[PDB]
C-alpha cells in the first residue's frame, strides 16, 4: 500500500507532466501531427524547436497516454485530440501558454506568497495586475476575450431561459464579454433591447461579434468602467462571471453601481457558482476559486455569503435558479436580487 | 459521449498547474507535521504556518479534493495514507523534495520556460534564478545544503546494492567524483575493510561529507577534497566513480570529465558509473526517467542516456562498457544501474 500511496503522491506533485501538456497545446503539436507531420524532423520544424528536445517531451507525452508511436511516428490518442485546435471544449486554447489563461496560471508557482498575505501573485511576476496588464497587452486582452467566449453561442441559453423576459424593456450587461449574454437573451426575448458595457478592446470585439448576429440594431456596446456610475438604468442587470474576479469590498461597490442603476421593479442577474457538487464538480471548483485567488484576489461564494455581499449593498437575493452546462459538465447558478 | 466526458476530465486533470503548485505548497508549509503535532483546526494551523485562516482554508479544500487530507471531526483535519508521506519524518523524505524553499522544488519552477527548452536545447534555470545550477547554489549556502540532504535522504541504504556489485578484492583506493556526502564511498568502506577512499566535492558540500564520514567512525579511512572534476583530479585510484554526476551535463562537458578519471586511473583500473541505463519502458518507471530526463534538461542542458549513447561517451573519452548491472532500489521503486568502463 506503501508504494502506491508513494506513486499516488508524485503524480500530484509533479510540476513536470502539467507543463510538458501545455508545452504541446502552445507548439501545436498534435494540429501539426493531424496535419501529415507524424515524423520527428517535419514536427520539429513545424513548432520551430529541436529534434532531440522535442523527442524528450514526446516520450512524455507518451507515457501519460496523450500520443503514441510506426517507429518515430506519433499519433494522438482520443485524450490528446482534445488538443486539436478546432476541438468544441478549446482545450488547446485554454494550455496556451502564450494566450492569456496558462500564461496567468504561471501565477501558482508563487501560491505560498498568496496563503500568507491573500493578495495575487500575478502582479508580481507580469509587472501590473491582471486587466491592466491585459490593457496593454492587445494579444492577451484578445485571447481572453475568446477563451470566455469560447462557448458563447450556446452557453448563455440555459441562463436566458431561467428568467422572464415579459415585463423588461431593457437589460445591462456588466462586464459582458463579446455580448453572448446580451444575444442570447435577445434571440429569446425579440422586445428587449440591451447594452454591453465592456473594456477597451473588447468593446470592439462585442460590436463585431454582435453585428454578425445580425443583432447591431437591439444591442449597444459602451465602454467604460463598471465601478463609476453606468451608462444607463435598466430593468435587469447582468453579471455574468464578474463578481468572482473581485474581493468583497470591490465586489460591494460594483453591486452598488447595480442597484443604483435599476429601474422600479428590477432585478440584477448573478451567473457565477452558487458554491457547495461532487467529486468531478469538486475539483473545477477549487480550481476556478485558486486561480481567482492568485490572479485577481477574487473567490467563489457560498449562499451564505452572497447573502451578506447583497445585504451590503442594500439587495437580497429573491431567488436561484441551478442550471446545467453545455460544454463542460459543472453546474451554475443564477441569483436572483432586489432591493433589500 | 460517456467516453468523451472520460478524456475531456483526464485531459483537464493532466493539464493542471493548481494541484501540484497546491501539493509544494502544503510541502512548504509543513502542513501535515504541524497537524501530527496537533493542530487540527484552521486558526491554530494558520498560526504555525504564518498564513492567513480563509485562504489557508482554500487551499485545504483542494488538499480534501485531491485526497491528501481529510474532514473528521469540523474543521477539524487529518492526513490520510498518501497525505502521511508528507510527514517530516517519513523515509522517502517527499515533503523536502517538495519543498519550494529547498534546492530541487524550488528548481522544478525552471518548467514555466519548458517551452524555451525544447526550442532551444538550454537550460532555464539560469533564466530565473540568475545564475546556472551549481553556481547558484554555491552562493547560497541554504541552497547548497538542502540539495546535499535531499540527494543523500536515503545514504545509508542507497548504497549498499551497487557497492555489492562490484569485486573490492583486488581495488587498494577508490576516488569518488562528485560524491556528494561520501555516503557511496562509505558504503564501499564497510563492505571492504582494506579499502580506502577519496571523496572529491565543492565548497560546502566537503563540509558535510567530511562530518558524515567522521559520524560514520570512517575518518581513517575516507578522506575528502575540495575540487572540481574538470581539472586534472588529486590522485590516481583503482577505481573511480561517478555516481548521478554524468547526467547532469550536456555530452561534451561528461566527456571531459570521463576523461580526467581516465587519466587518473591505475592499471587495470574502472570507471564506475551509477545511474540509468536508460530504455523506454511501460511500468511507472517511466513517468520516474520522464521527469528525470526533463529536469536535467531545464536545470543543467544534461540528459538520461541509453547504452548506445553510453557507447558513444565511453569512446570519445578512450573507453569501453565493459558490463552493465542491473540494481534495485531501497526507497524509491526505480530500477538503476552500475556500468563499468575500462580503457579501450
Ligand atoms: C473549465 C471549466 C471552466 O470553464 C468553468 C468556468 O468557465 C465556464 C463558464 C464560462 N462563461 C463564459 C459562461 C464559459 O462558458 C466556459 C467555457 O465555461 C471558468 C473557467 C475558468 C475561468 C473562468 C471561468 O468562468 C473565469 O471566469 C475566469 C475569469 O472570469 C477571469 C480569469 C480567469 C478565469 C478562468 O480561468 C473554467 C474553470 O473552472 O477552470 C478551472
Ligand atoms: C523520486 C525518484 C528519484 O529520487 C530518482 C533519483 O533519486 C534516487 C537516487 C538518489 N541517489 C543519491 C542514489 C537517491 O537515493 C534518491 C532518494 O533516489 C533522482 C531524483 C531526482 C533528482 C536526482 C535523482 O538522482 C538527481 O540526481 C538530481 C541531480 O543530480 C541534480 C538536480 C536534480 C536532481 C533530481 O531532481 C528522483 C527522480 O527521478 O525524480 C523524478
Ligand atoms: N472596471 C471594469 N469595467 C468594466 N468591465 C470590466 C472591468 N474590469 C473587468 N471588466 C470585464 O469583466 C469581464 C469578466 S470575464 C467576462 C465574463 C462575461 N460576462 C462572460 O460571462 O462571458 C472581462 O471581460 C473584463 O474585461
Ligand atoms: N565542477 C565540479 N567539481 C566537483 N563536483 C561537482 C562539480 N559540479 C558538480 N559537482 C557535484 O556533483 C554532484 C552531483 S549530485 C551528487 C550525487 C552523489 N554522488 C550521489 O550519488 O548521491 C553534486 O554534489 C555537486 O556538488
Amino acid at each position: 500500500q506503501q508504494i502506491d500511496a508513494l506513486r499516488t503522491l508524485i503524480r500530484l506533485g509533479s510540476l513536470h507532466t502539467p507543463m510538458v501538456v501545455r508545452t504541446a497545446a502552445t507548439l501545436r503539436l498534435v494540429d501539426h501531427i493531424l496535419a501529415g507531420a507524424r515524423t520527428v524532423k517535419a514536427l520539429a520544424a513545424r513548432t520551430d524547436t529541436r529534434p532531440e528536445a522535442l523527442l524528450r517531451l514526446i516520450r512524455h507525452l507518451v507515457a501519460i497516454g496523450l500520443l503514441e508511436e510506426a517507429p518515430g511516428e506519433f499519433v494522438p490518442t482520443e485524450v490528446g485530440e482534445l488538443l486539436a485546435d478546432d476541438h468544441p471544449a478549446a482545450q488547446r486554447a485554454w494550455h496556451d501558454l502564450t494566450q492569456a489563461v496558462a500564461r496567468a496560471d504561471i501565477s501558482f508557482t508563487r501560491l505560498p506568497d498568496a496563503i500568507r498575505t491573500g493578495r495575487p501573485t500575478y502582479e508580481s511576476i507580469y509587472g501590473k495586475p491582471f486587466y491592466e496588464d491585459l490593457a496593454g497587452r492587445p494579444d492577451l486582452r484578445a485571447s481572453f476575450d475568446s477563451l470566455l467566449a469560447c462557448d458563447q453561442d450556446v452557453a448563455f441559453d440555459a441562463p436566458a431561459a431561467a428568467y422572464d423576459w415579459t415585463n423588461v424593456r431593457h437589460v445591462l450587461d456588466v462586464g459582458g464579454g463579446k455580448g453572448g449574454f446580451a444575444a442570447a437573451i435577445a434571440r429569446r426575448a425579440p422586445h428587449v433591447s440591451a447594452t454591453v458595457l465592456e473594456m477597451a478592446g473588447t468593446v470592439d470585439t462585442a460590436r463585431s461579434y454582435l453585428k454578425d448576429e445580425g443583432l447591431s440594431d437591439r444591442v449597444d456596446v459602451v465602454e467604460g468602467d463598471f465601478f463609476e456610475p453606468l451608462p444607463r438604468k435598466a430593468d435587469a442587470i447582468i453579471l455574468s462571471f464578474v463578481l468572482l474576479n473581485w474581493p468583497d469590498h470591490d465586489a460591494v461597490r460594483i453591486l452598488t453601481r447595480c442597484a443604483e442603476a435599476l429601474e422600479p421593479g428590477g432585478r440584477i442577474l448573478i451567473h457565477e457558482r452558487d458554491d457547495l457538487e461532487n467529486s468531478f464538480n469538486e475539483q473545477f471548483s477549487t480550481e476556478l476559486d485558486l486561480r481567482m485567488l492568485v490572479f485577481l484576489g477574487g473567490a467563489l461564494r457560498t449562499r451564505e455569503k452572497w447573502d451578506g455581499l447583497a445585504a451590503s449593498a442594500g439587495l437580497v437575493v429573491e431567488e436561484v435558479r441551478q442550471l446545467p452546462s453545455p460544454t463542460i459538465p459543472y453546474d451554475l447558478s443564477l441569483l436572483v436580487l432586489a432591493p433589500a
